[PDB]
This record gives structure tokens, C-alpha cells and sequence, in this order.
């Protein structure tokens, strides 16, 4: 699990949303697994703006944040997960590291902000939907 606060944004897995991020739609994308919902309280996340692809990653299902070297965003064939089927996702960029189901919503930072969020894993990947081509976060 685990959201991004930037703003009047709250940024989750599109496979994690719940029926208030629904019911407070901004954006979604199914083939980036993203979704965004509209919050009350203001959000202090900082996006980053940047074409970084090192970074730091928080893996719950390890209690650990880990260093890592990140691909560009690109369209990508995931194999089957729980909550997917074998499919391309777009905006993804791939690490080698550990990512279960439970390690969604886990956040990549650089030094500029935050990267993106954990989306897929499997085979010794980890795989995060980037948010930083999203420039309307920053605003409105
Ligand atoms: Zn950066």
C-alpha cells in the first residue's frame, strides 16, 4: 500500500483506489496503474522533475528502503501478477530488486522528489509507475 500527498492530489495504484478516491476522480489510467483523487487537507510531497535513474525505494514487505539504479519510462510486457493479467504498462521503469503485491504504493525518490510509486515485480524486478511527466501535480 501507499499513496503520494502533493497538493489537493492523493496519487495511488489504479488497482489499489478505493470508492472515496473514486468518488473524488481527478485522473486515472489503467495502463500506467495510476490514479488520482482530490483531497481536502493539503499534501507536502514534492514530485520530482527530473530524468534521474538512481534513487531510493521503500519495500514494505522487507521493512527496507533500498538504493537503486532505475530504466527509463517506457512500455513494458508484465508478466501475470495477483492483481493483472500478463499485459504491457506504459510509464514503467524496472530495477533489480525485490517487489511482492503488498510493495505498491512503496515510493522511488531521487533527490529532486518523488519518482514514482512500486506497481509491479516478479522474475527479481521491481517495477514503479512514474509520475514525473505529470507536470499538473505541482499545480492548480
Ligand atoms: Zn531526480
Amino acid at each position: 500500500s501507499g499513496a503520494i500527498y502533493v497538493g489537493n492530489y492523493r496519487v495511488v495504484n489504479r488497482h489499489l483506489a478505493t470508492h472515496n478516491d473514486w468518488a473524488n476522480l481527478v485522473w486515472e489510467d489503467s495502463s500506467r496503474d495510476l490514479l488520482v483523487s482530490s483531497t481536502t487537507a493539503q499534501g507536502c510531497d514534492t514530485i520530482a522533475r527530473c530524468d534521474c535513474q538512481t534513487g531510493v525505494y521503500y519495500c514494505s514487505s522487507r521493512r527496507k528502503h533500498y538504493p537503486v539504479s532505475f530504466s527509463k519510462p517506457s512500455l513494458i510486457f508484465v508478466e501475470a501478477s495477483e492483481y493483472y493479467p500478463a499485459r504491457y504498462q506504459s510509464h514503467l521503469m524496472l530495477a533489480v530488486g525485490h517487489s511482492e503485491p503488498g510493495d505498491c504504493g512503496g515510493i522511488l525518490r531521487c533527490q529532486h522528489g518523488v519518482v514514482g510509486i512500486v506497481s509491479t515485480g516478479g522474475n527479481g524486478l521491481v517495477g514503479f509507475a512514474d509520475v514525473r511527466d505529470l507536470l499538473w501535480l505541482d499545480e492548480e
